[PDB]
């Protein structure tokens, strides 16, 4: 059976087993139960299932490897597809809670989920509860007796745990660190020198490395039983690395990527994000071209908008990217190569993530 | 050692326990940790802690019977104080979530988190989040070699999950249920044929009792590992019995209850809810009083409000709650007598928490 398909298959097992559940145990009515099944659908289906189809394709690599009975190879990717799926509906959480604390206005062409008529901010607050606490329920109940369960629960609370630290960062790296206080309102930077390398690195760890790169990679691992198989260290190093670079190509496309393409209008330099264009243009600036950032960053006017996008053209960062992609490439293949000493199955698997990355 | 101060000097190693990890695991800053610091103490302190304290109610009730080593008394007991705040760390969650979701403006006399000058609700929704991931970063940390933790986990997540069902009933209690359209917007009911005794159970149930009063008193039992000393179908009989209670009490205070005891101005009937008073009301008018209603119900205007506090006070609700009161304590007692059957002690823990809830 192809992977995509038996992975759609099991969102509908799993849809199904949710409702189900909330008739026989949680006295739900069929209208809210309708009501449920749609925002489900809304929030979690539609995007490429990137994540989610890591942890199918990992365990597919050992499969291919490894002696099994039949049922056996079953049980492995049925159990990576519902792990899989613990992992969208997690995003599908945060994109939607983020989507609300961000006023966000579209997401992949469609209104967000908090902008639907008929749900608004007070009813998508408590769904994006809903999407997080579905992850434990269908852990608890697929993984119940597997020998993995501990350790997969443990290592996703930590990437949820992470994940939120992360947006903490994100929502607070535009401010000045020793000014932060919750009884004060919080001023835009002047100075913009917490723009640097090592704290955009620290914002994109957090927020969407763990949950993007490195719970998908060891969750494959977990339901295959193969942890013990790798470099935990080099896991981790490589899911860090591996998942900077795709922030820093979302950061690129937020400016310079149509929105009819994009999915929304990008709207970082309003925000006054730590995005990867700014920290690279303060990088290399010299003065006047730092005071005519300043004077025009953080602000809704279009013209003060459309004076940092030419800052950026000018500057041409598109070779800075170039600089950085060649560094990464290097970066990776050396992880690659060092996977390979304990697994040449992992490290495949690794390197189609990498080119499945690099060529989006 | 008395209870509460035991119970407040773990609130002051679990926080120290939290914020030592993010810096040594999560790479936070000091000022970031300051804030989070100050927004556990704002969030999770200033209660009454009934719930957490329920906890070691209920394990201090099983030592004085079982036979212990000194030191496994303190262990029990120190478990307890992490469950407790546990629960406590949960219903923090829900309030600051609750009062971004409702538009609330106090809590307890102060302003709701998200009003906080350098919160507003773009860092608050996401710090509510990270209230309920430190439930589980507290109990993986203290409970690791638990034998209880598998069971604790799986009730946690359980009882988190009702929570936010019982909210999705609560949020929509105003709307016909077979109106509900993720696509249109939402009118208020102008039957209210939903108003029912049955349906304002369910919203009670699943809302708070479950997180309220079942999940307190079934950790106690787990921390005692003494689960398999009571009839569980009693207990949940009982916790949704007294929890019921609870809200009703709560009900009747947003209408009557000064704002200034209060702690906040009551708007239930601004907001279309479906209450105690307005099922109990709707359940004994004749058919001139229930079209007031309906031409007042769910409406700002302070002239309509007043409309409906005035047919409540005429209908002499005060006295269906004495009838219901007095069925309470009827059927509580009933039940405090079934689970001495199999528990003296923790029938009297029960008998404790009813006196406590009674007597609020
Ligand atoms: O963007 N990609 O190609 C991705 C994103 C996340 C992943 O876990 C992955 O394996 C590929
Ligand atoms: O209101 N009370 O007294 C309460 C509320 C919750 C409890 O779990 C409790 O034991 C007492
Ligand atoms: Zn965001
Ligand atoms: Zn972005
Ligand atoms: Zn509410
Ligand atoms: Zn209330």
């Amino acid at each position: 059976m192809a992977s995509m398909e038996r992975f759609l298959s099991v969102y509908d097992e799993v849809q199904a087993f949710l409702l189900d559940q909330l008739q026989s145990k949680y006295e739900i009515d069929p209208n809210r139960a309708r009501y449920l099944r749609i925002m489900m659908d809304t929030t979690c289906l539609g995007g490429k299932y990137f994540r989610g189809m890591t942890v199918v394709n990992v365990a597919e690599g050992f499969l291919a490897v490894t002696q099994h009975d039949e049922a056996t190879k079953e049980r492995i990717l049925h159990d990576a597809c519902v792990g899989g799926w613990m992992i969208e509906f997690l995003q599908a959480h945060y994109l939607v809670e983020d989507d609300i604390m961000d006023g966000s206005v579209m997401r992949r062409g469609k209104p967000c989920w908090y902008r639907f008529p008929g749900v608004t901010t007070q009813c998508a607050i408590n769904d994006g509860i809903i999407l997080k606490s579905w992850t434990q329920i269908m852990a608890w109940h697929y993984f119940a007796d597997r020998p993995f369960l501990k350790d997969l629960l443990c290592l996703f609370q930590k990437v949820d745990y992470a994940t939120a630290v992360g947006q903490m960062y994100d929502v607070t790296s535009m401010c000045d660190s020793n000014k932060l206080d919750p009884e004060v309102a919080q001023p835009m930077t002047t100075d913009f020198a917490e723009f640097t390398p090592a704290i955009y690195k620290r914002i994109v760890k957090y927020k969407t490395t763990f949950y993007t790169y490195l719970l998908p990679l060891v969750m494959g691992l977990l339901v295959s039983e193969a942890a013990a198989s790798v470099e935990m260290n080099l896991v981790e190093r490589v899911a860090h690395l591996i998942g900077e670079y795709f922030q820093v190509q979302d950061d690129v496309m937020d400016c310079f990527t149509p929105p009819e393409q994009l999915g929304k209008v990008g709207t970082d330099i309003e925000d006054a994000k730590c995005s990867w264009l700014a920290v690279t243009f303060l990088g290399k600036a010299n003065a006047a071209q730092v005071a005519e950032f300043k004077a025009n960053y953080g602000e809704k006017d279009p013209a003060k908008v459309a004076v940092v996008k030419r800052l950026y053209s000018k500057a041409n960062l598109q070779a800075d990217f170039a600089a950085y992609e060649a560094e990464v490439v290097r970066e990776v293949e050396s992880l690659i190569e060092q996977l390979k000493v304990k697994s040449p199955t992992f490290a495949e698997s690794v390197a189609v993530v990498w080119e499945k990355t690099h060529k989006r």
